């Protein structure tokens, strides 16, 4: 459901991610060149990231361990996770429109 997919996106991502981007860390972005530049431009490997986390980027998983390296607001469930892999992948297969 992308219409819930781009609420859940707006709420838990979009602060950082705006519009695809990354407002941290240049190069970085949500972006296919980004995404393929850092080996991650794949429905899975999107969902490994949220989950897990990568550096300044929180890893929003129910079992995403040590505590230090994930999200300390509410982690999310991995429906939402999932959700949330597929809407990055669609939004960067379309180029993030606006
Ligand atoms: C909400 C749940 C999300 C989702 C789906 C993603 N993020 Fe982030 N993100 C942040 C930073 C600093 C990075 C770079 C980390 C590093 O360089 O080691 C990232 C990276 C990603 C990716 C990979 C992008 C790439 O081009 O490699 C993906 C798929 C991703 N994020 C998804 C920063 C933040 C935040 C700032 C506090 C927040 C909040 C989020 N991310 C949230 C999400």
């Amino acid at each position: 459901d992308i219409q819930r997919g781009a609420t859940l996106f707006n709420r838990a991502c979009i602060a950082c991610h705006d519009t695809g981007g990354n407002i941290i860390q240049p190069g970085a972005t949500l972006f296919t060149k980004d995404l393929e530049r850092n080996g991650v431009d794949t429905e899975e490997e999107i969902y490994r990231q949220t989950y897990f986390g990568k550096g300044r980027m929180p890893g929003f998983g129910e079992k995403c361990t040590p505590r230090g390296q994930c999200t300390f607001g509410p982690r999310l469930q991995d429906e939402e996770i999932k959700l949330l892999a597929e809407f990055v992948k669609f939004q960067a297969d379309q180029g993030w429109p606006t």
